[PDB]
């Protein structure tokens, strides 16, 4: 455990309910915060092909019915254990998972491990679990409507405001206790995550 765990985030939505965008610019708020990028996870087996420590990793399009194989790196990932991901396969060397913050999004209502214990370890690390709702005067055809939906309208983690940011055309909800963020929220508790895994306070208390 010499690793301080990624904070992680799950959005779980219909097809069209603008889960990838979603994912995209919560994670470039966040990279830009730590003047990182984000690196998208390639979803076949050697799957870091591009990974260069990036600050944010995103993984899309989780399916309901993990291999074990997924289920076991994201368990690493997500964790305090140091560990180098599968780079022989890409004749590069192995350089050491570093990333804080992993964002995945998911079509499935909830994901079922293979076993129950599988399934326990990957709700712990879920820290953020939230399903998104989507606007219904932003979405037609049951797909979110990108031009309505990124034109300008303050943020506290953006630049400029749009109805994406501020909770007008998408929302994210709470799985356990159902309260409500708009995008620019989530950034904020998210962010206050980071910093609340990296104070001093934090890390001397784990020594007892
Ligand atoms: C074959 N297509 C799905 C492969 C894989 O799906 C996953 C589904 C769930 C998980 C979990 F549960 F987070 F471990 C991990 C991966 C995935 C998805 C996205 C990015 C990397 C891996
Ligand atoms: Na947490
Ligand atoms: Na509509
Ligand atoms: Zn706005």
């Amino acid at each position: 455990k010499c690793r301080i765990e990624p904070v992680c985030l799950l959005l779980h939505g219909s097809p069209g309910a603008g889960k990838s965008v979603a994912t995209n610019l919560i994670g470039r708020s966040l990279a830009e915060k730590l003047n990182s990028s984000v690196y998208s996870l390639p979803p076949d087996p050697d799957h870091f092909d591009g990974y260069k420590q990036q600050a944010v990793v995103i993984m899309d399009d989780l399916c309901q019915n993990p291999d074990g194989k997924d289920v076991s790196l994201f368990c690493q990932m997500v964790s305090s254990v140091d560990f180098v991901p599968p780079m022989a396969a890409l004749e590069e060397k192995g350089i050491l998972f570093t990333s804080p913050f992993v964002l995945a999004s998911t079509n499935a209502g909830s994901i079922n491990a293979p076993t129950v214990s599988d399934s326990r370890a990957l709700a712990r690390r879920f820290h953020f679990d939230m399903n998104i709702e989507v606007i219904s005067m932003y979405s037609q055809n049951g797909k979110i409507n990108m031009p309505m939906s990124v034109k300008t309208c303050c943020p506290v983690n953006f630049k400029k405001c749009c109805p994406l940011v501020c909770g007008k055309a998408i929302q994210f909800i709470d799985r356990r206790t159902q309260v409500r963020y708009s995008l620019d929220m989530l950034v904020t508790e998210m962010f206050r995550e980071y910093n609340h895994r990296h104070s001093v306070g934090t890390t001397l208390e784990a020594l007892f």
